[PDB]
């Protein structure tokens, strides 16, 4: 017997996918424990190997065989045989199928059947997931019947002559079609043999199969004897059974109105005389005028005028001041009033809403096309003003509709200042605009920015200014490392800022001489490992640089004067120097006292009551509480293990382990607002079934001052209203609207600003602006703030009109990722923070700095309590271990014997992955011969090839990849193995990768703990945001 394995057939079949199902699954031998076998047939069947990888039916033999090297299992629904035959166009799991059969469809109705060791199985319509592995079998059957209708090289020429119109077309190339025929040989040879029996085509095909021999087998006779247990991978596993029903979200009448209106309107449903007297004179001695006539209509400071434009739509300018030119000219100054449609909002903005901008313009009075009605909205803020705002909104909308019906001029309103450079909508400086004093604040800002572009040397000849930063003699500066003169291995060759001491300014328009400081990583990687992050080595290397190669200023002190407080995400540009590094010998020595280097010399209750929606294990809440800005008094979490973990880590919190929509409905029912609720009847029934004690502790408007959390947006095409109605972002925005918190921090994945052609982001911004918020957005990479796991997160800050929008934390660690840009419109882009790829104050955190001291554990552990065996060595271990003396959650997911063998066979070299496993039939101590190489990708499809990272180890000096949120030791494992040990990353190691302190505790199964760790904002990034918010909170 001759068989062809996956190497040749892999071209036609798609990329290998894996089988998943629900908990409904029963054994097969127990149903029928015991040629003349039961003929039970199958619905929604599927086939797989021992790794639950979908496998073509072509890999099973035709006759009896004593030993079948390839093991194959199946699943489906066992049902009564009805003699269903195919011509064109309770759940069970099978045992090791021993063969398969084509039944001769004399009336062109050929069927499909399989034989396990117990009973026959006729095959019906398969599962939709297995259809890609099902269609090629039908295609080759159609080819076989086409040749049968026709009746070796003559046949190949005949079938190559056919074009793509016929269903039995393969390819016009003789060689490719011959390869296709020889690859699917037995599937045609047996079909021809069951009809001609000794036709030359048959013997030619057999000869070709021998020419492409890949596996021999022995044909035998009746050997049925039940001597197997089940050996099925599916047997014994408990599948995930949640698939929570996406019920319609509970929303307020405002958010629902906005989203429904958007998805229903779109988606697949002259005399120029003055007026008055001058109130003063400008600096240039020009008259200052407040009011003027234009073509019979009015123009005044604080109003808006229109400028004639070439087509398109006229531009609107907010008048700042009016003056008469020296040559008796009527001229005015205005600020650009961007229309809502041209901002990042796009089509999700009202027609009547305009946004102030920093761009200014100056023009003659006679160039005005006309004056448009324009008012500034200053509605009061607070939860108690929501009903009045709703009534005013309805009245204004009715008035606008009435005016549009009678084709009257549109009345505009402005309530936000759109700054794309800062990337957000801010509050209007009502006391700084429309001053009519002849001074434009935006013009002053532009002039100041222009002044921040010149390399000017001060009169003292001992310093200069660059980028608005003053440099002086004896200061400490940053120099780009270049200016001096694998997936895991991202930060493998990136150097931090070169710290230098600027000694003398030598003119050349001048160059600066700087003495060099040497970082620990310059000596060796091991020295950088066992040393502080903020340590510098003194040296006597002086280099001359242009003044444009200086990035900032820092401080350098001794060990005695270093600050006592040590926050983990370091926001202080402070280093300490104690040792001397000699480049000639590379030897570190003590600092001699002969020179005595001139080092740097020293010379409330704002905590906000917090409601944390979708809290999870509490990473964001812990980070914000460590920064002294959040209380985490209330939390809401659907998942039971996540709520348990939150209650474990935050005992003082009040955790609601319930649906967000149900909790919102209960809150809005307690407050007395039922007519403002858009909720399903199921939500009403669930909310009505709540303990009175729980309803007594529910939050109410006025008791919440900070709402934070990340909604689980499904995203992923322009979905209709009936599909976007069930998203949790609507419930989150309804929470924000009803409670009216002073601050609102939304967190989501990087692709949040691109879901549904970016409509979700625009709609979120539109809802937040309709509420009356100041909204800013950005994308932050957690890897640049201390963690060793790259994670890009989109953050949206929202603040009350009278509050201050927090700034974005400055990245302080090197990370090789370009600027993270959000595209607004008109080719404009916004970057939240600078890309610390070519330079940063501190070196990147490596894997060894994170998991280099934890005790070793074998593959699969359950001991949740252990003791440390090695003292903390690096800076990260010392900082994250703290005073903890009991190691918790140091357990790893247990892999089967085959996966353990595969992991042990992976070499402990950087960049190693599944490409390094040897090709050999392995045999674990179970009687199950298996292929060692996990995947068999097609030779073609280069883009769909190069599957690097799967079964991949971690580089010691690399960083944790993004693909370790939920390690899965069944199919596509990914880059999750340990750098040195033969195991998957433990829960504690994954927590340390995200910056979770060793004192943090997780709850639930290992899968639940990993899901909590992967779904939480890193406590480092959360703490950085918290301290930025604390800085913003002290201004007000
Ligand atoms: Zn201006």
């Amino acid at each position: 017997y001759i068989k062809i394995n996956e190497d040749e057939i892999a071209n036609d079949y798609p990329l290998p996918s894996y089988y998943k199902t629900s908990e409904e699954e029963t054994d097969e031998l127990i149903l029928y424990d015991a040629e003349h076998l039961p003929h039970r047939m199958l619905h929604n069947w599927a086939l797989y190997n021992s790794d639950l990888r979908f496998i073509s039916l072509e890999l099973l033999p035709m006759k009896q065989c004593d030993d079948i090297d390839v093991n194959i299992f199946g699943s489906g629904v066992v049902t009564d045989d009805n003699g269903s035959w195919i011509s064109l166009n309770m759940c069970i799991f099978l045992s090791q199928i021993k063969e398969w059969m084509i039944e001769f469809g004399s009336d062109d109705i050929i069927s499909i059947s399989i034989r396990t060791d117990v009973a026959w199985y006729r095959l019906g319509k398969p599962s939709k997931l297995y259809a890609p592995w099902w269609k090629p079998v039908l295609k080759t059957a159609r080819v076989g019947i086409s040749i049968l209708t026709f009746l070796f090289a003559d046949v190949t020429k005949r079938l190559s002559g056919l074009q793509a119109n016929d269903k039995a077309y393969i390819s016009s190339d003789p060689l490719a079609v011959e390869r296709y025929l020889v690859v699917h040989g037995q599937i045609i040879l047996q079909l021809f043999a069951v009809y001609v029996k000794r036709c030359p085509f048959v013997v030619g095909l057999a000869s070709k199969l021998e020419d492409r021999h890949h596996t021999k087998w022995i044909i035998k006779k009746k050997k049925i004897s039940l001597k197997e247990l089940n050996l099925n991978p599916r047997a014994g596993m408990a599948p995930v059974a949640s698939k929570r029903k996406a019920m319609q979200a509970t929303t307020t009448r405002l958010v629902n109105r906005i989203w429904g209106e958007f998805y229903s309107n779109y988606s697949p449903e002259r005399e120029i005389k003055w007026d008055g007297e001058s109130l003063g004179k400008t600096s240039a001695g020009e008259p200052l005028y407040q009011q003027a006539l234009v073509g019979g209509e009015m123009v005044a400071v604080g109003g808006a005028v229109t400028l004639e434009v070439d087509d398109e739509m006229p531009a609107i300018y907010f008048v700042e001041y009016m003056f008469e030119s020296t040559d008796h000219c009527k001229m005015l100054h205005g600020r650009f009033l961007q229309r809502g449609s041209m901002t990042v909002l796009g089509n999700a903005a009202n027609e009547r809403e305009l946004f102030l901008t920093n761009e200014c313009m100056t023009t003659q009075l006679k160039d005005i096309k006309g004056v448009a009605s324009f008012e500034i909205r200053s509605r009061p803020w607070g939860h108690q003003y929501r009903k009045k705002n709703i009534t005013a909104d309805k009245l204004d909308w009715a008035r606008a509709l009435e005016r549009k019906v009678k084709d009257l001029p549109t009345e505009y309103y402005c309530k936000s200042l759109y700054s794309p450079e800062r990337g957000g909508f801010f509050s209007l400086p009502l006391s700084d605009i429309g001053r009519s004093s002849g001074f434009c604040t935006s013009c002053k800002i532009r002039e100041d920015e222009e002044k921040r572009s010149t390399i000017k040397l001060n009169v003292s000849k001992t310093g200069f200014f660059i980028n608005g930063i003053e440099y002086s003699v004896e200061d400490f500066v940053y120099v780009n490392p270049d200016s001096i003169g694998f997936k895991s291995g991202r930060n493998i060759g990136l150097r931090a800022y070169v710290v230098c001491q600027l000694l003398e300014i030598v003119p050349k328009s001048f160059d600066v001489k700087v003495r060099r400081f040497y970082r620990p990583e310059d000596v060796s990687a091991e020295k950088a490992y066992a040393s502080d992050i903020q340590e510098l080595y003194f040296s006597q290397d002086t280099v001359v640089l242009p003044p444009g190669a200086l990035e900032g200023k820092c401080e350098v002190r001794k060990k005695s004067d270093m600050p006592l407080s040590r926050e983990y995400p370091i926001s202080d540009h402070i280093f300490f120097c104690d040792l001397f590094f000699d480049t000639s010998k590379g030897s570190l020595k003590q600092l001699p006292a002969n020179m005595k280097p001139k080092f740097s010399t020293i010379k409330k209750e704002i905590r906000l009551a917090t409601l944390d929606i979708f809290a999870g294990c509490g990473g964001l809440s812990h980070g914000l509480k460590k920064a002294g800005v959040s209380d985490a008094k209330w939390a809401i979490e659907y998942e039971e293990p996540a709520g348990q973990a939150f209650k474990q880590n935050h005992p003082e919190s009040t955790v609601f382990v319930d649906n967000c929509n149900v909790i919102l409905r209960a809150i809005m029912e307690k407050g007395g607002d039922q007519d403002d609720c858009v909720s399903t009847t199921e939500a009403n029934e669930l909310a009505a079934k709540l303990t009175e004690e729980q309803k007594s502790t529910l939050p109410l408007p006025g008791q919440v001052d900070f709402i934070n959390g990340g909604p689980p947006c499904q995203g992923f095409n322009q979905s209709s209203w009936s599909k976007v109605q069930c998203e949790m972002i609507l419930a989150f925005l309804s929470f924000a609207d009803y409670f009216r918190p002073r601050y609102f921090l939304l967190e989501n994945v990087r692709t949040f600003v691109s879901f549904n052609k970016g409509q979700t982001f625009q709609l979120t911004l539109a809802s937040l602006l309709e509420m009356g918020y100041q909204v800013r957005f950005g994308i932050l990479e957690a890897g640049a703030y201390g963690v060793s796991q790259s994670r890009k997160r989109a953050f949206i800050w929202a603040a009350a009109p009278e509050e201050v929008l927090p700034e974005w934390p400055e990245p302080m660690h090197v990370f090789g990722v370009p600027k993270l840009k959000i595209s607004l419109s008109q080719g404009l882009h916004y970057a939240a923070v600078r890309s610390t790829a070519l330079g940063a104050p501190f070196r990147p955190i490596t894997v060894r700095d994170t998991i280099g001291d934890l005790p070793s554990v074998e593959n699969g552990d359950s001991r949740t309590n252990k003791e440390y065996k090695e003292v903390a060595v690096s800076w990260f271990q010392k900082e994250i271990r703290g005073n903890t003396i009991a190691l918790t959650d140091h357990i790893c997911k247990a892999m089967n014997e085959l996966n353990l063998i595969r992991c042990k066979l992976i070499p402990t070299r950087p960049g190693a992955d599944w490409h390094d496993l040897p090709k050999r039939k392995v045999t674990l101590s179970d009687g199950r011969v298996e292929e060692m190489i996990p995947f068999c990708l097609p030779n073609t499809a280069e883009r769909h090839n190069g599957w690097k990272g799967l079964y991949g180890r971690l580089d010691w000096q690399g960083n944790f990849p993004t693909s370790v949120t939920d390690p899965q030791p069944m199919g596509k494992v990914g880059m999750c193995f340990h750098p040195e040990q033969h195991r998957i990353l433990t829960v504690r190691e994954c927590a340390r990768s995200q910056g979770f302190p060793d004192s943090y505790e997780f709850a639930g199964n290992i899968n639940h703990k990993h899901r909590q760790i992967g779904n939480a904002v890193p406590p480092p990034l959360a703490f950085a945001l918290g301290r930025k918010l604390k800085e913003a909170l002290h201004l007000k």
